[PDB]
């Protein structure tokens, strides 16, 4: 078994490594937003929270792994910060992404409302309350949930620890029950299922309501058929289910002109067929398929399209979940193999290191999804890099 600074050596090197690129590419997630009032809603304000998180990665969370790495003598309580203060990064984390859910999922469901309902004060109250519940949650075992009270006495001895000093290892100051259930069942893994739960609804509201429009779009043209075929109670009944049809889409000026327009043209219709005069509401009725090709076919257009645009950006930051469950689930699963499975092997030191590896690299990727997924961040990244890098 090799000397263990050769493998040591590797592992910092690529945490390091991590840890500059963390910092970069959530430093320019903050500067993008600082600089481009297009991205500053109460969406990207939990965007901002997360790239905090994100630089503290690199700033803090790795340096404490590389510490941790080398069983350095420490108070326990001290080494129990080491070890647990990347679980509030990690909460925090959990915390924003299900904000950002919540806010879709609003945003979708009562559009009307959003505005008036999640503003900036709000938000920042929210970010605020969940950073204090985050080092709550994530340094719990300082609170006395820990394996600080049972040392052990060889490794204390072998590496001249002091009194009320242990070797700093994570597995032997924080309790696996408490990273199984507490910090994994509860904190982690319910979260991330209610989250997928909302995104799940966020989805189904979106394919809803484009049904509902092709829907309404198909009565209109569907109705003017039933009109258009030669009875005038016949032509009431189809009118009447138009007008609805119209009210129910309307439910500022040239959008609003359209719809008038047509419930004009409609009760015209009404009128004509009320008084019994079927040639008249069958032309009457004709003058409607003008109002839908200059005015309603472009209302539906555009309310299509600012829906599949919500669609897109509910999968961009749904990849932001998948890739977070992705990089985190390594560790927890070795967590729960190590506590439920006392008899199964240890997983190797080699892939403990890749699995914690993998944990930080989840700091570098959202600048990227934002990157290739959402237009105003790779605009406002190209100004800052052009400006700022090419000079
Ligand atoms: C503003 C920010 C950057 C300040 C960062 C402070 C960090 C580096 C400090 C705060 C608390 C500190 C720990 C408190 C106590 C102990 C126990 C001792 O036996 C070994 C050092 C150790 C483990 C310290 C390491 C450094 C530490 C984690
Ligand atoms: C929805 C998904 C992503 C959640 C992850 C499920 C996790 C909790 C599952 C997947 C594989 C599972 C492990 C598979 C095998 C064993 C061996 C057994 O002797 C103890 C339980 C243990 C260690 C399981 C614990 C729970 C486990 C880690
Ligand atoms: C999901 C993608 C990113 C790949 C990672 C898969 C995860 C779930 C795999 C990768 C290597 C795996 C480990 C490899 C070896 C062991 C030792 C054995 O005694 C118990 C299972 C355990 C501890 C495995 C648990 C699951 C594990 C951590
Ligand atoms: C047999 C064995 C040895 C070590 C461990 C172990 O270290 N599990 C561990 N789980 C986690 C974890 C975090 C979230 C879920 O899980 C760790 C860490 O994030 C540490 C990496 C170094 O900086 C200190 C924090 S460390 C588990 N089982
Ligand atoms: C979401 C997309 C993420 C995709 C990116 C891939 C993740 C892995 C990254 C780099 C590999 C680093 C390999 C080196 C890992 C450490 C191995 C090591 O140092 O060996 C320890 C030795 O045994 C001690 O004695
Ligand atoms: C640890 C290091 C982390 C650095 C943290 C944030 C920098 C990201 C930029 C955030 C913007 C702050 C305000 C600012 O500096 O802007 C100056 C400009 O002149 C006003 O228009
Ligand atoms: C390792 C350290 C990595 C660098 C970290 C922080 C400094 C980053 C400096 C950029 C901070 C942006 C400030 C800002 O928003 O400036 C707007 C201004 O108008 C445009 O010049
Ligand atoms: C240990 C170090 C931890 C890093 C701490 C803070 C990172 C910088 C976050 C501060 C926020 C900068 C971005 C910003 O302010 O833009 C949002 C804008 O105000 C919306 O209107
Ligand atoms: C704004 C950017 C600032 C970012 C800040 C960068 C932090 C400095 C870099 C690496 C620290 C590496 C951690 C030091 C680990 C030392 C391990 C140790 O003390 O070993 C004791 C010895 O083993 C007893 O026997
Ligand atoms: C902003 C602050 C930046 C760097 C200060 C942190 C430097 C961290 C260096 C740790 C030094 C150390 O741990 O030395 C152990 C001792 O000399 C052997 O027992
Ligand atoms: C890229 C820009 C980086 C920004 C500037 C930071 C530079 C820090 C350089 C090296 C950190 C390595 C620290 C070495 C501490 C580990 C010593 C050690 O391994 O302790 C002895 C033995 O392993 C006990 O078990
Ligand atoms: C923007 C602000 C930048 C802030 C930058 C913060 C960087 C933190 C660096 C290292 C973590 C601390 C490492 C702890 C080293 C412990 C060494 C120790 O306690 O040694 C005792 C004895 O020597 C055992 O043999
Ligand atoms: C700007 C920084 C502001 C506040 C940091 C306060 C953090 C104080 C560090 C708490 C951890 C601690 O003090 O550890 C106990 C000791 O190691 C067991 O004997
Ligand atoms: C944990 C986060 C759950 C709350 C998130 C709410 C949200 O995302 O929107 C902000 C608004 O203040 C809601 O009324
Ligand atoms: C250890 C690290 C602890 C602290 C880290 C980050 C604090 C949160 C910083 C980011 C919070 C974003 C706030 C924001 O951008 O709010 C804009 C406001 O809504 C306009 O009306
Ligand atoms: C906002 C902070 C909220 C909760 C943080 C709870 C963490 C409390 C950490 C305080 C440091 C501590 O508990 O000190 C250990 C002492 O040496 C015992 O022996
Ligand atoms: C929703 C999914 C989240 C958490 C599920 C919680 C399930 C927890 C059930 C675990 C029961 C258990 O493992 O206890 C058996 C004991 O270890 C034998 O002595
Ligand atoms: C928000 C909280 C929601 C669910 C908590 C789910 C956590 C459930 C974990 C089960 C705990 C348990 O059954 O523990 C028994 C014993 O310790 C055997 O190992
Ligand atoms: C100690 C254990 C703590 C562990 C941490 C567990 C976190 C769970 C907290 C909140 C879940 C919120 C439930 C989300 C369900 C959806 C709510 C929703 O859809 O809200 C829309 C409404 O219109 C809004 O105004
Ligand atoms: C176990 C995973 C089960 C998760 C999926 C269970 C619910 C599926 C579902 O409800 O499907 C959508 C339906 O249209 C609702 O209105
Ligand atoms: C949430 C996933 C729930 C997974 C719950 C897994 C519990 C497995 C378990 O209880 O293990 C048997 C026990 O260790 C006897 O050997
Ligand atoms: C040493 C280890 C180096 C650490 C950096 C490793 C990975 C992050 C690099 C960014 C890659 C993240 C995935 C990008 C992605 O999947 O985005 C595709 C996009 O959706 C198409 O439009
Ligand atoms: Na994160």
């Amino acid at each position: 078994g090799a000397p263990p600074i050769m493998g040591s050596s590797v592992y910092i090197t690529v945490e390091l490594a991590i840890a500059v690129l963390a910092i970069l590419g959530n430093v320019l997630v903050c500067w993008a937003v600082w600089l481009n009032s297009n991205l500053q809603n109460v969406t990207n304000y939990f965007v901002v929270s997360l790239a905090a998180a994100d630089i503290a990665v690199g700033v803090l969370a790795i340096p404490f792994a590389i510490t941790i790495s080398t069983g350095f003598c420490a108070a326990c309580h001290g080494c129990l910060f080491i070890a647990c203060f990347v679980l509030v990064l990690t909460q925090s984390s959990i915390f924003s992404l299900l904000a950002i859910a919540i806010d879709r999922y609003i945003a979708i469901r009562i559009p009307l409302r959003y505005n008036g309902l999640v503003t900036g004060t709000r938000a920042k109250g929210i970010i605020a309350i969940c950073w204090v519940l985050s080092f709550a949650i994530g340094l719990t075992p300082m609170l006395g949930w820990n394996n600080c009270g049972q040392p052990k006495e060889g490794k204390q001895h072998s590496q001249g620890c002091g009194e009320g000093q242990v070797a700093c290892l994570f597995e032997d100051v924080v309790p696996m029950n408490y990273m199984v259930y507490f910090n994994f069942f509860a904190c982690v893994l319910v979260p991330l299922l209610l989250m997928l739960g909302v995104y799940l609804r966020i989805f189904l509201a979106a394919r809803r309501q484009l049904a509902d429009l092709e829907d309404n779009w198909e009565t209109l043209n569907d109705n003017l058929k039933v009109i258009e075929k030669a009875n005038a109670a016949q032509v009431k009944d189809a009118l009447t289910k138009m007008r609805a049809a119209a009210l129910d889409a309307q439910k500022m000026k040239d959008f609003r002109h359209g719809f008038d327009i047509l419930v004009g043209q409609i009760d015209d219709a009404l009128k004509l067929a009320n008084e019994g005069k079927v040639k008249e509401a069958q032309a009457a009725a004709e003058q409607l398929k003008t109002t839908r090709n200059a005015y309603i076919q472009k209302y539906l257009e555009r309310a299509r399209s600012t829906l599949q645009k919500e669609v897109h950006a509910a999968k961009s930051l749904a990849i932001i979940v998948g890739l977070f469950a992705l990089c985190w689930l390594p560790l927890h699963i070795i967590n729960c193999f190590t506590f439920f499975c006392p008899d199964c092997s240890h997983a190797p030191l080699w892939l403990m290191y890749l699995a914690i590896v993998l944990s930080h690299t989840n700091s570098v990727v959202n600048p990227f999804i934002y990157a290739y997924r959402i237009r105003e961040f790779r605009q406002t990244f190209r100004k800052i890099i052009r400006s700022h890098v090419l000079r």
